[PDB]
């Protein structure tokens, strides 16, 4: 509470677009890479040349305490532990759909939860992120899944699909990265899966810096459909 | 003895990103037709004491360079991975094979890929004087074959991540200009499971998918 | 193994429903004692008048433990620890809906998803249950609730919501047991929340035991829907 | 000071589930006109250790016997449970008053409610010689209501749980045949917070809906 005059009183460092050499790093699941990066990188090529992006996984050493030392800019996903003194915005929702190859043998679109139970499916274990608690409201939903692979991430989904009659169960912005370099299809989901609401975060401190409410309003600009 | 076209076991494999992404699809369609009732299930060296999680049967194999698996494993050499320079077919003025001046003069990504042999490559490329426009830097390679596509970065890779990417991402490659090393990539079991019925079907079978010993 | 040999040898105690004094113990949850216990009971007089009852909690100290031992009989509900060496069979469903007072100012029948941010909430936390799986659900899928009160648990419920313009989230077998006595509707819920399937559990050591298995089919009888 | 019309503090209770669904209602009601932006949270008093949780202001208030509530504790009587009789209003046979030959010849459902003054009923019931037919033992009070609605068991409970199911589950009542001591039921507060003006403002409310000074 008491910091927040000299957080206010500071001079605020001057942000130029065009000219600023600043490293902005930036936490990210490999989904929110996987979805965000090529946009972002495709955006900043034409609207600030000169800046480095950095980008780290949240679930790796003091996301919270590195955002209040202004070691991290910005933050993207659910993180619960943001709290107190950080702002957060809602950008989009991941929609879950199921995943497959475009010649593949029996699979539907539209898919049946029958069918879902019947296939053998690739898992992804995606520790301590929205994706992670997917295979528990299967399980608790009483949904039966061959779990015939189970990868820890989702790097190898594409290829995998690509070359097993292996289905997927995957975020929407994760099939679009996917479906035409892997010659995949996906059907809407059969299963009753909530959509994840991802969210920006940013730390108090940063709130009225101009580079970081710069970065903020690209991120905005971009990917909001709130 | 074990029978594969009946086992029902789960076997669990230590592995990179990029060794998921390479291994994993072969090794995947082949067991389709070869054990089609097994269940598998990977994770990566750096989860867990991988050590002791071999030593004890919790982890079957582990594949990759993997310096520290030295007394109570056996290994195998596998393959080689080769450093390439990747980017997009109709870069703009990217080309291959390409120069060590124009690689210093365009701008990177780069996969930090901490505690892997990938992980060496900065250093390496440092200690030589090559300088990199570091314009993005990532933790690991999943985002690579997507970024490349969207923009004109070029990226330092295994050839064996390039073959994943280059018709998916409409990308090409070129020989690396620097003198990175080679990295060997080997399949390592601990000794309690040297004759593991079960364990040594499934290290024929990464012999007979991967190994180039002949080749 | 090995004792599935001696399980098979041993004799079977006799179990003739008219005499039997026999003590069954049951694990369940407050959910499934509420739901189940007053038609079990019911049942009973007219099947089994001499034997008793036992309920108990499962999130308390060695459940598995215990059904391998013949100290609890039975165990209701998800259970995922009751693996190697239990038999399970799916029972029914938790579907979920909103309840509010029969003659709430302003709740409506089918409520919409904005009405159901709008209003205020009882919540229930129900530690390590299917039930305490809801509240991330909603939060991970971006769904504000005005908390206004949380309880542990949902005994008072009923009472809260009769006095009260809280709507709250619960099983449709919860509100079947509250509608009536407390003067409350239900709406299908506007959130995406999927089922909870409740399963019976016994040990292998009792799959053959008669009196066991006079039990278990009776809980088929009465409540499945599988 | 305090603004009970515009505090956005929350309170957390400790309370049993008969003081849960006896309290509540009547608080909530009070609330929504008096302190429209507080928040309520309960627990149980068998849940974390209350003492340690009170003493750092986790908790603010605990309601109950709680007779390890001593040193650094303050307290305040509210009411007295009395033990009644409760079963189905057209019970075959069950009679208001009931005798204590009736009672040991009918069948119960009891509540182990275990480390609560509830708890010591069985105990009581037993070292008096008076004999129960137990033909269902369940560990807390939920389900009681639509059980004794659906059976011709009978259960002995305090007053205040049966005013809540009465009406709601077509039930009535007897005055308790057995000798049980009435239980007294206390507001509790540490000490540090005795001066705290949220506090002290929400004690008052409890006082006002409930205390049966005079009465």
């Amino acid at each position: 509470a008491l910091n927040t005059l000299q957080t206010a009183l500071t001079t605020r460092d001057s942000f130029d677009p065009f000219a600023s050499t600043r490293t902005f790093n930036l936490a990210m699941t490999d989904i929110g890479e996987m979805y965000l990066m090529p946009p972002l990188m495709e955006a900043l090529a034409q609207r600030a040349p000169h800046i480095q992006i950095s980008t780290l996984r949240p679930n790796a050493g003091n996301l919270k305490e590195d955002m209040e030392s202004g070691a991290v800019d910005l933050a993207l996903g659910l993180l619960p532990e943001l709290q107190t003194g950080f702002f957060q915005r809602r950008l989009f929702r991941h929609r879950y759909v199921c995943m497959f190859r475009k010649d593949h043998p029996s699979a539907k679109s539209p898919m049946s939860l029958k069918q879902f139970s019947e296939l053998e499916h690739v898992g992804v274990v995606a520790l301590n992120t929205g994706h992670g608690e997917v295979d528990g409201l299967l399980e608790r939903a009483g949904i039966k899944r061959r779990m015939r692979l189970v990868v820890p991430h989702f790097i190898a989904i594409g290829p995998i699909l690509h070359s097993t009659d292996l289905i997927a169960t995957v975020p929407q912005r994760f099939a679009v990265r996917c479906e035409v370099p892997f010659g995949l299809t996906t059907s809407p989901h059969p299963a009753k899966l909530p959509d994840i609401a991802i969210n920006l975060f940013w730390h108090a401190k940063y709130n009225r810096d101009p580079g970081n409410m710069w970065l903020r309003q690209l991120f905005v600009e971009l990917f909001s459909e709130a």
